[PDB]
């Protein structure tokens, strides 16, 4: 039996455009009347759960709740009362979280890599490297789509923000896409969005093809 | 009784990223007891009307009542019913608002072209136009960024969508940024942002510099 | 009321040439003159331990138990146990530890981006490592045979490959300014992990890495 407030990532509110607070309550007895309510500090909230989870393999029940809270409630501080009862609680329990604050904005460097020749040599996949640094405060929604579509969120992984060497404020972070080589070598055109709180448009576009690497005032070619 | 209710515009929810909804009463005495009520199918009470609106020298009544409203349940298509009443004519007057309902989505196509060379051989200044055509609904937001900061809103002007001669549904809009040629002669990468809702961030980027639109002047051949 | 100790990692091995145990007791209060001895799966003796720390307020017992102990024990497979005959329960307690498929790693090295040298503040070199299992390397970055310092460049956690859930990929970068890049330097990073053959992998890439080396085209006014 334990309670979790989840403060909701810019990831998640980014992805689905609305800021869904949740509060996982884990491990409690598989009881009846699982009920979660929610308020605030003010006390206008109104949701209930939605798909609790199922028994998990330590013999013990779980619920969730979640709702849709704005996102200037969001970001003015206000501490949501997120609040689950249950009988096996004697008395309920209520989470009340907020943004941290006074953390400064930085600008993210998205620079974008083409893969190297030596793996285009192989001929098996290419790697594309989307380079995300000096951004605060090193929470940030990385995703890639194809002439303007987008692709499945299983072709590419993001890695988690990790400590700038150089910058001790400022943290950056990774992601990597897999493509075929006939893909890169004929060019879609990929690109790269960034989504950050720091960005005056809170998304930022970079592309590359294969014929980034040619400067595009001569064309030198060596045949035998 | 006269009341026009200004819907919240894609220029107004992404300039302050907060939806403003104004409903202003037109042309009726110039001071007396007025009722503005912001009105969902629920009936519950809204933010107060801050600002309103003093009385105009020519007699015509004029209240600005602005409040902070759900983002998500504004584009979920719920009416908003501005209630006004005042003491000249007894029968209240409801003002319906709303996002519209059954209008097509069409993503943005962002095309951005380079100076005339006739306007730069006189070299007073050079106009760059970003064309935005094939989106819909009517609304947009076009604004200017040069090297990562935005341009003044005076020095960008953008004109109103008009609609697509080969599509009807679909529009275009244009924005001109007149800028001293000069400035194009060192190519410091003008970009043009655009705001929309069928985007899938709601915003994408084109950039044009000098280096752009150069064809591939030297086809030089090294053959053994 | 059980024993948690830290394996030894691939990287750990590397550095100190041997393997090395560390016994972090965890869910054990600290108690006065508790009993921990290192123990194989049959039991001979160890050496004895060394900076072992005070009473932990945490609830924690944090005092480590050290021993350094050979390779082929280590991948052999014989389990360790870190026996902890606590004071409040009797019965000794042990925590049975080992070494969990292995493929090559492959080394691909990204030289920086135009837009990084055109700014010109800082250059940053990637280092991305595919391919390799278990999740156990090293990255480090080498200059012209001289090791740079640990906080230049940084490498993160090992991610499981999107194309093979056995496959995982690890990523790093090393920050040096635009004028390290356009100057002539090595920056090698060297790779190290138990599937290669040599157990040792680097790659090498120059500014001049990109050109052809055959014709050296340049644009004059
Ligand atoms: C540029 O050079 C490549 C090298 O083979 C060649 O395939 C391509 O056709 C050239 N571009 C043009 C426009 O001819
Ligand atoms: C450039 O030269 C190459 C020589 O191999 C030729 O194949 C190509 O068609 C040329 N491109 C143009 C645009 O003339
Ligand atoms: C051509 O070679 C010279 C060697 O002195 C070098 O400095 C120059 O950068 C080379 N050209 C290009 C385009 O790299």
């Amino acid at each position: 039996i334990r309670v979790f407030a989840i403060p909701p990532s810019f990831a998640s509110i980014f992805l689905t455009k609305s800021t869904k607070l949740t509060c996982l309550v884990t491990d409690l007895t598989t009881y009846d009347s699982v009920t979660i309510s929610w308020t605030r500090q003010n006390g206008e909230a109104v949701k209930t759960h939605t798909n609790i989870s199922e028994s998990h393999p330590n013999a013990t029940f779980s619920a969730v709740g979640e709702a849709s809270i704005c996102e200037d409630d969001w970001n003015s501080g206000e501490r949501f009362t997120c609040t689950v009862t249950h009988t096996d609680l004697p008395s309920p329990l209520k989470q009340t979280i907020s943004r941290p604050k006074g953390v400064a904005l930085h600008r993210p460097d998205v620079y974008l890599l083409p893969p190297a020749r030596e793996q285009l040599n192989l001929r098996e996949s290419a790697t594309i490297t989307c380079l995300v640094t000096g951004f605060s405060p090193a929470d940030v929604f990385v995703q890639w789509m194809q002439r303007g579509q987008p692709l499945s969120p299983e072709k590419y992984v993001t890695s988690a923000p990790m400590p700038e060497p150089q910058a001790p404020g400022r943290y950056f972070a990774h992601s990597i896409l897999t493509v075929s080589e006939e893909e890169w070598n004929t060019g879609e055109t990929y690109t790269c969005v960034v989504a950050h709180e720091a960005l005056p448009n809170r998304v930022t576009e970079r592309t590359v093809d294969k014929s980034t690497g040619k400067p595009t005032l001569y064309n030198v070619s060596l045949v035998m």
